[PDB]
């Protein structure tokens, strides 16, 4: 039984004169309460047992940390079969509280149930019920009530706290409060209306409902949040698709008619995944002669500049391989450029059709046509593949695809 | 550059009539937007440049899991020494959003600093300040904010949101508001006040301050709150210290005056460790005839059964060795209970002075008073040990103490 007096308490008696009974305290309640053993005689005869500190705790265990254990002794209560007492513990001061709950002026509606939301062409009546009572309770009546509905997207939090109320259970969401592609979550709770019994808190929140809203176009930045700070900068916040963002980087510009279109930072901030907000800090030096800040959110002049000369690709050469006394050369067909002059290093691989390309020989040198080499026994050999590259001061480019190996 | 088709986009041409580019798409973006690469001839001449799909990836690679890489050919844009042509990417459809803002409406006042609680007698002076600017920028002037401070214990949850306002920065917190021992919360956040300069949402919440409240009497119940359930319960939401209910069960009564004193539950609902609040659902029946419940929270009457004849232990009997020809008797000094008959059994012990109790022949039987045994050459060995114990329909008790080792 909870309380460790109670729950640790033993009386072993002798069917003569002679009744201990052992329980123990916790150290720490000592400092704030002080309980004293009572047993019961008969009823009104709440007579107290007189108890002794203890240091030993044999008859029970104490689930504490720190325990005070008692050990009392108890008198000829004259034994008998069928024969019971009960024994109480006793504070040291009288305890408790008292509130006079005047019923009216403590009221708390049922909370709502079956929330549904039936659309209707970019609207949503979001419906409900409270189960009041059976019989007609006029205590409280229909009329007595008032509803506070809010509702948010399923990525925010409840404390930006959209309300809207009802005195009927029933709302109408539309396009002036949800945005075009969010998924939204909503929540009722029943309220006092004005006309009332009396105060009370308001019920708890039903369960949330979650719905999509109107169609929209996704792909598309939202919620363009622009609130301007005491007088010398202009916060907006943004909010792009996570994965538009990784394909059309965004800007936000501004420009007070009656241009300037950047911001020195944009600083991004992740959001629940699917989505990606930014922010930046617009100056404003002249709030009162420009008070009109149309700002806009579209794509940003973002290009990769690429330097002709220096990303160089050349288109990879012929072979055609002469054998005169001994076979060894390998023709070098340089594609021509309009009387260009460029240096060229050439890449050129040995072969065998009993052998793999990694384990060829690469002679790499300049401006040459031709190679030499000494070949054996063999007469339909893999060996022809040439690089070339621009090895001058037309700094650089990538190595141009292979040639063709002219089985010979 | 973040965007992943121009993060990954690397353009090698050739210095003859042949300009390749390649780069990719993350194959997630293009359900959402799908992206056409551009080429910069001089200014407006944004010429869109051909794009095949691909499945190599070698000039660069794709950080994502799933690209779309692109292989694409331009012609001759007559390569020449110093020749840099821009690369961008133009979305399939227009992109952005846009908002006319117009300063006064959309303020958004600076957030509140130096929050600190001074103390007065039960009575606390909160007071902070608000950083507006430098030179007297007259836009916003300090008549032209409000605060709304919060506050709770280091327990509940803002939801509660017991809020107060002020047209100065200090408000004052006393016994009216917080109770008597509990560790305080509170934050502030800054409005806009009604006379204003327009719209705007207000501040963010300033950094919150803790502080402990009055003193009071710890070790007794608290927040005895009851509320009226449509029309036919009243649930009441107890608290109690986790020290005082492990010495003091409480419960919770009540009398509709103008008695009843307990509910079938009291479930317990452990709170921030400190303390423990309870509850109980009061029945009502005649709302209307009886709208005046006074409850109240005092000890409960918590007691343990104890029965006589089931909780017995005898006292420990005496021994006193006898011997005669052959040592071996032990004498059981029964406690004479007046004239009550009951049965008893004895567990007698061996030993000697060079033995411990943990090795000793336990011979127990019942209603004896001596038993047999054969030494040996020691005489002043140790070996009296007796307990009792109720042996008879008197159901149950203890072993009783043990007696004393006569010295032998
Ligand atoms: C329940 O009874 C115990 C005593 O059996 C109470 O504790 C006792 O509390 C007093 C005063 O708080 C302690 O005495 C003080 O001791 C200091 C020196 O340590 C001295 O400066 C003071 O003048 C005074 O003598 C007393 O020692 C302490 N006893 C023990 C055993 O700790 C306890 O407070 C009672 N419970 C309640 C709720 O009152
Ligand atoms: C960018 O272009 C690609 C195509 O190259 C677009 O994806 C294509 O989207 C259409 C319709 O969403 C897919 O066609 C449909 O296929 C199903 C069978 O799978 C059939 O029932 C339909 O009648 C229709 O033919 C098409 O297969 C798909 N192509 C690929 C390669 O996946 C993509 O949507 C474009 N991006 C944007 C933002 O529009
Ligand atoms: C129940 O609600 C309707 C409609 O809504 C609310 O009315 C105000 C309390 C306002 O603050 C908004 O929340 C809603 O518009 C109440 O009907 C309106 O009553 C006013 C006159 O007081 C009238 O000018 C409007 O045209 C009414 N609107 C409609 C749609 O008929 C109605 O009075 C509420 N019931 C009670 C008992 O207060
Ligand atoms: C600034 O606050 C003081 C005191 O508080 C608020 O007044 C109301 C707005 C009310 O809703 C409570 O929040 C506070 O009491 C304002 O002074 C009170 O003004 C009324 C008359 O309008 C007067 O009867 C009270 O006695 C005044 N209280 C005191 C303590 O002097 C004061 O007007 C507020 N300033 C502005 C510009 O509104």
């Amino acid at each position: 039984e909870e309380t460790i007096p109670l729950q640790t308490l033993r009386c072993y008696n002798d069917y003569t004169s002679h009744i201990t009974c052992r329980w123990a305290d916790t150290q720490d309640a000592q400092r704030l309460v002080n309980v004293t053993l009572i047993r019961r005689v008969n009823e009104d005869l709440l007579e107290p047992v007189s108890c002794d500190l203890s240091d030993d705790m044999p008859w029970s265990a104490c689930p504490h940390p720190r325990c005070v254990p008692r050990r009392c002794v108890i008198p000829c209560q004259s034994f008998v079969v069928t024969d019971v007492d009960y024994f109480s513990f006793q504070p040291d001061r009288p305890l408790g509280t008292r509130l006079t709950v005047t019923l009216t002026q403590h009221v708390q509606p049922p909370e709502p149930r079956d929330l549904q939301i039936s659309t209707d062409q970019d609207h949503f009546l979001l419906t409900w019920s409270v189960a009041l009572g059976s019989p007609q309770s006029h205590w409280l009546s229909p009329g007595d009530l008032e509803f506070e509905v809010v509702y948010k997207r399923l990525q925010d939090s409840w404390e930006d706290a959209a309300i809207l109320l009802s005195n009927t259970s029933q709302a109408t969401l539309g396009p002036e409060h949800l945005m075009p592609s969010s998924t939204y979550v909503a929540r009722v709770r029943t309220r006092l209306a004005p006309g009332s019994r009396l105060s009370g808190r308001p019920s708890k929140w039903s369960p949330e409902v979650c719905w999509d809203s109107q169609p929209g176009d996704e792909a598309q930045p939202q919620n363009l949040e622009c609130f301007f700070d005491g007088a010398a900068v202009l916060s907006c916040s943004w909010e792009v698709r996570k994965e538009v963002a990784s394909s059309v980087s965004f800007g936000l510009f501004y420009k007070p008619s009656p241009r300037e279109e950047e911001c020195s930072p944009v600083l991004r901030e992740g959001l629940g995944s699917l989505h990606t907000r930014h922010h930046c800090q617009i100056p404003v030096p002249d709030p009162a002669t420009h008070g009109q800040y149309i700002v806009s959110v579209q794509p940003r002049r973002a290009e990769k500049h690429i330097k002709s000369s220096v990303n160089i690709q050349m288109a990879p050469p012929s072979l055609q391989v002469t054998k005169d006394g001994d076979s060894y050369s390998l023709r070098w067909e340089t594609m021509k450029m309009r009387y260009e002059h460029i240096d060229h290093t050439f890449e050129i691989q040995y072969r065998k059709d009993t052998a793999t390309w990694k384990d060829s020989k690469t002679e790499t040198l300049q401006n040459a046509h031709s190679m030499a080499l000494p070949a054996l026994e063999p007469s339909t050999r893999y060996w022809a593949r040439v690089r070339v590259r621009t090895s001058r001061t037309g700094y650089n480019g990538i190595w141009s695809e292979w040639s063709e190996a002219r089985s010979w």
